[PDB]
Parts: structure tokens; sequence; C-alpha cells
């Protein structure tokens, strides 16, 4: 038992891809850690025993995640052990190979394909056929067919063209993945019996989700070229009959899931007329075009939406085994598996207090990967509502470090009830008086849950309390309670300011070293918060909104979010998109706040930070901006090793300069 | 079929490192194959089940052999995949690392030991104990031990040392090694525990071969400071007593193979007083006492000496199990498999036409590789004096390709009976008239077999014969038929001569297209050859022998093996020394001949080549030689393939030019 550190979260490791062969024998994940020396993260392959219970390592270079199961004896995996293709990409031609590993017969990993593009999702029909959805590019200089001289000046002219950046779409960028100006998710089948790679979805195509079934295809559509619009299209592809089948025009729904059931298809939609873009998908049962057929209306967004700083890299939220659709969502703060099946039965498969991130289910038997008793990430059995635990990768941190486990209790403010929770300092003491953080979980609709949060308990371990709730806005409680369309900075606001002055009277905090940060939506909360009051002594604003018109017109998807979670927009009535910005306060702002912000952060644009930190600097409040380069929206959970280190050293210093 | 090319070797496969797992289950073995891109080869470890009977790749990246069984589930093997230990040796750093491969559990090999020397060859007490030969330099910085500015200095003088070679002891180099001047092949216990590297051998120590029974070690020495004797020394070691004990002190006798049977030692050993260097070794037993008493009084080099060009790595060619010695002898184009108790019964177990090349044995089951049936490197099983093929790595050669088998026979010259051999050319006609090449095997006392040869059957493809013997002098017939001591160019020649008489008369071939090659000793018969008659129209002389003083002064074995072989020295007996020079008589030779030669080279110098092709050229007579680089006198059997590739052509044109 000793303290825990600011960089002990390089000593955890992460778990992913979990994954059964067919027979339900093996099951197969990733185990990601840091490597700080190499600013990047290694990635193990490993396989459990569903028999026997036995936890192996596969793979040791460390460069590896498994893809698929070749069958039910051989892991499939990309990887980078051909140096000539390595080489090939560097000169700009599309390539990704696939290597197998048996764990019978032993030995090591082959080579088993190539591929003339950039895999980003891979699912398999057999040994010799696979459904692809990949990156192409409209304006690509298909450098794999060339030879000559034209070789050469395209070699050339692709160097050149990295020089600049052209934008004719209004999504022109994607957070995560940089320029995406008419680049798109093309989806491909591929026969390796013939070496042929055949596109299904059109030029213009983002498949946004894909399912399979025999050789039938189901595939998420969204097509544009000059405007993404706000609704997604359906449409199915058979590979042998070839054929293209317009199911769901392009004009009505958004759809999440969409996979085939038994003889029909099961899909989440939502026409957004109700409750706006981020209405609860409902979920409904189309065949031969009878999308009306309504087997169960859901009032929950079906993920996982409790956050974290503790996960790199995602899974399997869904499964449709047979007649049952089962299916993850957030109610309070946790994370539910449900299922759903042809006869519209609903029935709770895990109500247990933690996360389940990700889960995968065979014969019957379900097994996942989640966070429970406050702990880091571990394979779980689920038998009658309750979970045996399985890995024991984490363990050892909760009995090495220090951890301090949040107070939950409930909370009532603006007519509902609530989550509330309170994390003491370590080795507390009611007689002594402690300083203060209020955490803001900066999804606008997700969920702070009894889950291990690394930041928070950095802070913890250095004598601060570490407060945080699930105000109006929040994932859970439906459409109803994560309303605040037009709402922004008026209940939310008050339902957080309502939580920290509850806490500031039960729990012995000096009331003078209270720091308030957030991301995303809590940043934007943070500039909101300092310019509205002065019960904070310091500020850590991150990934942050500040000008909601100019955050219109550079943000991924600020061109319609903007519009639908405020009310207004730049030309139709501007007072109130401009009455919900923080910047519009900023001259009342007193607060010292630090600004974390990432240059490739197309989620909130970096120009939002740059607003507020020169909005403080003007009028004379002490700020600091620490911008990352190379990084994106996501620094603080799947960041590089080394820019983790720094964001959380910047806001830790922060509080420790103005809270102790 | 079709016809066999020049560069068809390419598609061989070579088989080595034949070795079992301690309960006889799981063999494993290696395979290489030409890799022309990189002008390198690929290794790859395999496995066969003993009672499966079922072969299983095991590698794929190939850069990997086995070395070693771990246990009975696992193969270790020597690899680079640490990218900062690499780059470590380049600067000067002594490493080698080793990875285990799981075949009972499965995976991929991953790292089990970094041991800080350059290792030649590894053998295990146990998981966590080995007894280790590797390279050692006498003027070693030690750059793994230093540090801060003195490990700057070390990196630039073992740089600038690249420039120079420093020579104090009169072997300062060895064929295929580089130089080797005050640097020796030291024996070290490793005990992965602790990590101790433990010496064994002195610093100035050369360690010929080493065995281990239990804890305790028995190896060959040979050490010197300035001049390397003809004489090895036996000691032993144990690896809990750490006493070191003279068994034989190393001016008596030199020793070949010694191993522990039973509670005392097996030790083939001679004192060269009858036949000199290469007499045959008898086979005593030492007992507690250290007295040496015969066992059995072997006539023939222990070892598979039949010729061949298609192998690439090798393994046991002695086993010591139970009461039995099992070995190998070379008989006469073949190689015999037999076994020698502690009684002296030798019994013979394996006396097949084709080469066995080296073998393991186990539980009395007999796994061995060999060359049989003119077809290439195959495992094959040992059943009752006859094998039954395993493996079909090479099948589809011999079905693929038209191969010319030879026309065994026996052949009378000097009061003593040999084998002669003639391939027919491929598309026969007993009507028309065809040229023929006349190869003389290399080394004195090797073998020429009905085994598999590669460069006899490119020529044969292409309308030649093909024709060898083995002359007085070869190995197979004892010590008498191999001494020709003082006779180099006498009864050998006679031998050769009559040979090529017999074959011009009884076989359809035009007398006056006859051309004649040979490497080491075979090449030195060539430039002998055109210096005594004029009935080769052309030739082709291969890391030659020209000068018998000039090759005393600059031969890794030359200062002392060309005494033995030639009774002169170019002090004693000048006169003789010259007889049997062939330069001697270039200013009578007319014959065209090709000079292939190897820069580093240092069984035969690069002299040699250099100074015929100059007299040839002195005495206007049309000459041509082709210097190899990076390649030394294994370049027809182990170089690298483009040089190979180069060699065979260099050799197939000058024949096309004066033969057709």
């Amino acid at each position: 038992m000793e303290n825990l550190k600011l960089d002990s979260f390089l000593e955890y490791k992460f778990l992913s891809n979990l994954d059964f062969n067919p027979d339900g024998s093996n099951l197969a994940f990733s185990l990601s850690e840091a490597d700080l020396e190499n600013n990047s993260y290694k990635h193990f392959i490993y396989n459990l025993d569903t028999k026997n219970k036995e936890i192996k390592k596969l793979t040791h270079s460390g460069k590896e995640k498994n893809s698929l199961w070749l069958n039910n004896n051989t892991i499939l995996f990309s990887a980078d052990r051909d140096k000539d293709i390595e080489e090939k990409k560097k000169l700009g031609e599309t390539w990704t190979i696939f290597y197998a590993l048996d764990i019978k017969n032993g030995g090591e990993a082959y080579e088993y394909m190539k591929l003339p593009v950039n895999v980003t999702e891979i699912k398999i029909i057999d040994e010799n056929n696979f459904i692809l959805t990949a990156d192409f590019d409209n304006n690509s200089l298909n450098l794999n067919d060339l030879k000559g001289g034209e070789r050469e000046k395209a070699i050339k002219q692709i160097e050149e063209n990295k020089d600049y950046e052209v934008l004719d779409e209004i999504p022109f960028w994607s957070n995560g993945n940089g320029f995406r100006n008419k680049k798109r998710n093309r989806l491909y089948h591929f026969d390796k019996s013939n070496n042929k790679l055949t596109p299904i979805s059109d030029e213009y195509t983002n498949v946004e989700s894909f399912n399979i079934k025999e050789n039938k295809v189901i595939f998420v559509g969204r097509t544009y070229k000059d405007k993404q619009a706000l609704t997604a299209g359906l449409y199915t592809y058979d590979v042998k009959s070839n054929k293209l089948e317009i199911i769901i025009s392009d004009n009505l729904y958004d759809i999440s899931y969409a996979n085939f059931i038994e003889d029909k298809i099961i899909c989440a939609l939502s026409d957004m007329k109700e409750y706006g873009i981020n209405e609860n998908h409902k979920i409904y049962l189309i065949d031969s075009n009878k999308n009306i057929n309504l087997l169960y209306e859901n009032d929950t967004w079906l993920a996982c939406t409790v956050g974290s700083d503790c996960r790199l890299g995602g899974g399997k939220s869904f499964k449709v085994i047979g007649n049952k659709l089962y299916f993850l969502s957030t109610i309070a703060d946790s994370v539910h598996l449900s299922s759903l099946d042809t006869n519209g039965k609903v029935e709770i498969l895990s109500s247990e207090n933690g996360s389940i991130d990700f889960f995968d289910i065979a014969n019957n038997e379900i097994y996942y990967v989640g966070m429970r008793d406050y702990t880091l990430q571990e394979i779980y059995k689920l038998e009658n509502n309750s979970s045996i635990k399985l890995s024991s990768f984490n363990e050892e941190i909760n009995k090495k470090y220090k951890i301090s486990k949040p107070e939950v209790f409930d909370f009532i403010t603006n007519g509902d009830t609530t989550k509330g929770f309170v994390i003491y300092p370590i080795d507390y003491d009611k007689n002594k008086t402690y300083p203060a953080i209020l955490d803001i979980h900066g999804g606008p609709k997700t969920v702070y849950g009894d889950v291990y949060y690394h930041e928070m308990q950095v802070w913890a371990n250095m004598g601060y309390f570490v407060i945080f709730t699930n105000p109006h806005g929040s994932d859970g409680y439906g459409n109803k309670f994560a309303d605040i369309r037009g709402k922004y900075g008026t209940i939310d606001y008050e339902d957080l300011m309502n939580f920290t002055d509850y806490v500031l009277e039960k729990y012995p905090i000096d009331k003078s070293r209270v720091g308030v940060t957030g991301g995303s939506y809590g940043g934007y909360m943070t500039n909101w918060i300092i310019g509205h009051t002065d019960r904070f002594k310091c500020a850590a604003s991150q990934r942050s909104i500040s000008n909601w018109i100019s955050k219109f017109g550079t943000t991924d998807i600020g061109y319609y979010f903007n519009a639908d979670q405020n009310q207004a927009t730049p030309w139709i009535n501007h007072d109130k998109l401009w009455w919900h910005s923080p910047l519009k306060y900023a001259d009342k702002a007193k607060t010292p706040t630090l600004f974390i912000h990432s240059e490739e952060d197309y989620r909130c644009w970096l120009a939002e930070g740059l607003q507020m930190f020169t909005a403080l600097k003007y009028h004379g409040i002490e700020a600091r901006l620490c911008m990352f380069r190379g990084e994106n929206h996501e620094l603080s959970r799947s960041g590089k090793p080394k820019h983790r280190i720094r964001r959380l050293t910047e806001i830790t210093n922060w509080f420790e300069k103005y809270l102790k």
C-alpha cells in the first residue's frame, strides 16, 4: 500500500476486442498498455479457455490487435511484418496485411492476406470471402495501379499535395481521423480465392455500421457530396446476387445497430421530430419495407456512456444471437445488459452497479469486460444477474495503491433525483479541512458512475476532495431528463451549483480552495461557470466550447449539432446562440483558468480555446493555455502516453498553485 | 518434365538441426531455402510428431533456426527481435537473445534469455542452466560494461579499428569466420536464475567440441599463444564443484570426439604417427584412473564425406545412448550408421546407397536426414536397415525436372578398385557424339557418390556427359587408400587420366571437346592437369592451389597441412614442394582455363588463383578469373544465392565457349 501517482496509469492494463470463436470454447481479446519510452501503446493478443478458465498471452511483439477468428482454431490479425509494403505505403499506396496464428498446432503467425486498401473494420463470410469497410478517396491517385513514369510522376504529386487540404463538403474533417473532404468509409467485398475487391456502397457513402448474415450484408449508409444531412439510409447487398436494394430512402431516420435477426431485420431508428438529433432510438422490425412495425419503445441511449480515463479501444456493444437481441444501455450511473426478442419480451440480464464496456455471448453463456467494485477492467462471466471474476490483470493496482472509493447518494434538484458522488481525500480526517475539485463529465449526454477514474484518484491521493454529479442533460433518465436544448447554462448550471452547495455543507471542505474542471461539454460548463460565479478559486477548461457561432462553422458536427442544442443559429435568432456562448461573459470572469486543447481536436476546434484565453488575458486575469500537437478530442482517454502525462501535470500544477 | 536450369537450385529445400525433445514425442528440425530478392536465406523451424508422423511448420519470418529444447513442449531459438539490442551490437556490444515457441500450449515466440556474448553453440543442463561456447576477444573493449565518456571513446576506437587487422599468432584467420587473431571459441556456463555468466575454458583456448551428461562437462581444448599445435587436450568440468581436471595433456593426441558413456568416457583419438594429421581416429575408453584403452580399431573418417552442393546446415553425427556410441562412417560412395557398445561389439545399422547427413536417436527409434535414390534431402526413419520416407520437401524436384542419374560401376586403377560415375546427357542418342566434363571432387579425403549434385545435372541438361570418380586419396577405403602424402599429382593424377581414358572409349564422347573442373584439391588437380596433358580443350579451376610455398604462409591450415600432404617444406626439401606445385608447369599449359576464387577464402588464399591466371596470360594462353567478394571456400555449398548463380554461370559459359 503506497500512494497513487500521476504516472501510475502507465501500469494499467486495458482490455479490448472481446471475441468468441463460433463454438464458444475460446475467447480472444487484446491487452493494451503504455510504452513510455516510445510514446505509444503495446498491443498483446490473449486467449482464455471458456471451459478450463485459463488465460494465455498469444502474441508478443506488441503491435497486434485481433480482428477476427479465422476459424475455430486460428486468429487472424492485421500487422506490419513486410518491409517492402511499409515502404510502398510511405509512397502513398494503400495496403493492409493480415496474419493467422494457430493455437492448437502452435508455432507462430503466418501471412494470409493482402488487400489493396486501408481496412477500417473486417467481417468474415468464410475462409476466402470477406465483407469490408475501408478507406476510399474520391481524389485518390491509385498508386498501386501505376508502373511507368506516371508512377514517378504520381509519387511526386502525392508529396506536393501533402502541403494542401481542399474543402468542398460541409463536414471536411472528423475528430480522430483528420481531414476527410471527399474521403469516405467505403464498403467492399473481397474474394481471396480470385483476389478480387468489389465495391458495394458507391463513391459518396460513409458506412457508419454494417452487419452480415450468410452472403447478405446489412449496412448503414449516409450519402452526400455537398452537405451531409441529418438522416442515414439502410441498404442491403447479397454478394452472389450482387443486388443493391433501396430499403429505407435516405431522408427519414437515423440508424444505429441495423442487424439481421431471424428472417427479417431488427433496427434502432428515430425521426428526430420530437426530441432532436440525440433523441433516444426506438427499435423497429423491418421486412418487405415494413418499417412501421415497432416492437419496443426504447428511452435510452444504447451504449456504455459511463466515462473514464482508463479505457483503450472498444468492443462489442450489441449482439443478435438467434431470436433475442442482446444490447447495452445506461440507466443511472450503470450499464445494463438487456434482451429484446421477436415477441417483444424485454429481460434484464445484468443490473449490477459498475460499467459493462463490451460483452460477448456464444452458447447462452455471456462474457464481458467491465469495471466493477471501483476496479480497473477485468473479464467476467455473467450468470443469473451476478458476475464471477475471471481475469486478474489489474488486481494489484488496487492492492498496491491507496484508492478512495466514491460515496454515492441520491440528489434532488430541479424536480428530479439523480446521482451525486463524493470522493474523500487520501488519509481522511473529519477534524481537518480540505480543498475540493468539482469534476463535470464532458459528454453533453453522458454519465459519471462508480467507476475507476484515474484523474480523480490522482487528486484524491494529493489531499483533495473530488466531487461530481449527473445534471440535467446527462444520460440515463430518458429524453425528458436529457433534453436541455435551448437551456444550456440554465438548469444544467443550476444542477451543478446546487450539487456544489450541498457538498460544501455536509463535507469539511474549505470553501476558499474549490476548483472546477471538465472537458468538452464540461469545458463549456467550466467556461460558463467562471463567467457567472466567483465561487471557484481556479478552473481548468479543456477541449472546450466558447463561441457557439464560430464553433458552428469550424466543427465537424457544429453546423447541425449546435442548432439542435441551442434552438438558434448565427442567422436565426443570433442573440440566443450568443446568449449560451460563455465568451459573452468572459469580461466578468475573475477566476484564473488553465486551458487544455489539441490541434487536431475537430469536435471542439482550437479557436474556442484561444478565444477564452485571449478573453481572460485581455481583462488581466491570470490564464494559461497548453496546446497539444498530434492529439485530438480523445487526448484524456486515448492520447499518447507522454501527452497524457503533460495534460495531467498541467491541470494538477494549476490546482496545486491556487488550492494549496 | 522440363529441363533443369542453372538457377533451379533456388527451389531446393535444405534440412538442418535434427533434435529430439527429452521424451521422444517431438523432434525439431530447420528448413532453409534461397532468398534471391535479398540474396540471403530464409530459415524456418519445423516439427514432426513421432507417433502422428505429421510435419508442422512452426516459424514463418525466415530468420529462426532451432537450437535446443527447453522442455518437451517448448523449442528455444536465437533471433534479433529487439531493436535496442540490435543497434547496441552494431556499435560493438555482444549479445544473444533466445526466444521460446510453445507447441503444446501455443502462441508465438517470446523472449526467454539475454546473454552478453555472441554464442556459437548452446546446450542445456536444465531450464535455468545452460552450457555455452561463444566468441571471445582477448582485445575486446567490453562495450557492454562501459558508460559515459569511456563509452563514446570505445565506440570511436571500435569504429577506427575496422581499418586494421593485427596478427601475432600463426593461424590469424579461419575460412568461413574471418580474422581470428587473439580471438577464441570459449566455453561458458550461464545460470539464468542469477544471470551469472561463468567462464570454463581459459582466455586462449579454442573449444572444438563439448558434451554434458548431468552436471558435468567434457570438452575438447586447443590452446596456443603464438602457434597452434596439432594436438588437443581433453578436459572436464563440474558446474557444482567448479573443479577443472586435466584428463589428457594437450601434447599427446588430436581428438575428434569425446563424451560421457555410463561411468567413464569414450573418445576418438590418434597420435598421427602412422598416417599423419588426417589419420583415421581409433576409439578408446578412458577409465576413472585416466588410463586410455582401445575399444574399436576404426579405419574410417567418422563423418559423412559424400560431396554435394545441395546442403545448407547440419546436425549431429555422433550420439551416445545407454552403452552404445552411434556414429557415421563413409565406406565407399555412401555413409554407414553404426553403433559401438562398451563391449566393443560393432553392429551396422544402415548401409544404404545414399548419404546420411545427420541423425538423432531417442527411444531406440532412429531418425535421420539423407539423400537417397538420387533425390534431395528428406527425413527418413530407420527400421531394420531400411528407411521409411516421412518428409516430402523435395519430392517434386525429381518429378518436375529431367534428372540424369549416374551410372555407377567399379573401376580398377593402381592396384585398387574404386567407384566410377558417368552421367548421360538428357535425351541421349547413341547415334550422336557428345561433349563431356570431368568433375574432380574437392578435398583429398572426401568422396563422390550416387547423391544429387546440382552442378552436374545442370550440364547434363545442356547436352553434356558428366563423369567423375574417387582416385587414390579419397575417403572410404581406409588410411591406406587415402595416403597420398608426397604423392600429389602422381598416382591420383594417373587414376583420373586412367578413368578419362576408360570413359571416352566405353561411352560415346567426342574426345576433342572434353572439359575438366574441380574445387579445393580438385582445383589443384585442374591446375596440375593442364600442366601435364593436352587432352582437355578447356578447364575451370575453382578455389585452387597453385603454389605450395605461397600457400604455406597464407592459409589457415597451410603451415602444417602442406607439410603433411607433400612431405616437404619451403626450407626442407624445397625442390619437392616446388615439384608438386602446378605453377611450376604453367609454362607448358595450353588449355584455356577459367578461375573461380573468393576473396575471403582462407583455406585456399587468393594468391593461388591469381598466380596460375597470370602465368597462362604471360605465355599467351586465354584465361579468365572471377573474384567473389564476401564469400569464401564454401561458395559452392553455402554462398549467397546471386554469388552461386554467378559462379555457376561463369563455369557454364566457359564450357559453352570452348566445348560447343
